[PDB]
């Protein structure tokens, strides 16, 4: 039914546990109490100029980054209607505007639009046809192959696999919203 995902998931891939990192926040970022959850605000808040942070792109990172193995981590999207979810690198602009997210500029995401438009984030985009909407995601890397992927976490099935990519730089998790609605995005549980 949906397990053998989840035998799969455990057997083969190493559980990250991410948590949001607010420094990388942009202003109009709330991360929750906790660091799993992010949601956003009305309007953006004055936050401490630094580095590490996205000031144009709506994005936030994990504080964990990873340079080798297999890790997986999970992600109720439950209903929203828009959101894009997966990786990135150290290295991204998190200053300048206008670089588009493509593994080309190291983002590795996928995510959903105008409520039932799922798409995955490569040059040009794929767009992606769910028998189901996934209400919870699973990320997947192997740093050493260079793959990253992406299951519904429900049910089992499988959503999308980036082109093979050598990886040099280490990889964040990145979450991104611009919606402001009810449902948050929230980092699912190490077992």
């Amino acid at each position: 039914a949906g397990a053998a995902y989840h035998e799969w998931k455990m057997a083969l891939f190493k559980p990250a546990d991410v948590i949001l990192d607010p420094d990388t926040a942009n202003a109009i970022l709330l991360v929750s109490e906790d660091q799993r959850s992010v949601q956003r605000a009305e309007e953006p808040r004055d936050l401490p100029d630094n580095p590490e942070r996205f000031e144009w792109r709506y994005c936030v990172l994990g504080c964990e980054n990873f340079t080798s193995g297999r890790h997986y981590w999970e992600v109720e999207v439950g209903d929203r209607k828009e959101w894009h979810i997966g990786v990135c690198s150290k290295n991204v602009e998190r200053k300048k505007g206008w670089v588009k997210m493509t593994p080309e500029n190291g983002y590795w995401t996928m995510g959903l639009t105008d409520g039932n438009k799922y798409r995955a984030l490569t040059e040009p985009r794929t767009n992606l046809k769910l028998p189901e909407p996934p209400r919870k995601v699973g990320i997947f890397l192997d740093y050493e192959t260079g793959e990253i992927s992406f299951y519904n976490a429900t049910d089992g099935s499988h959503i999308y696999t980036f082109p093979h990519a050598s990886f040099s730089e280490p990889l964040y998790p990145v979450f991104r919203i611009l919606t402001l609605e009810p449902t948050a995005l929230t980092i699912c549980p190490i077992p």
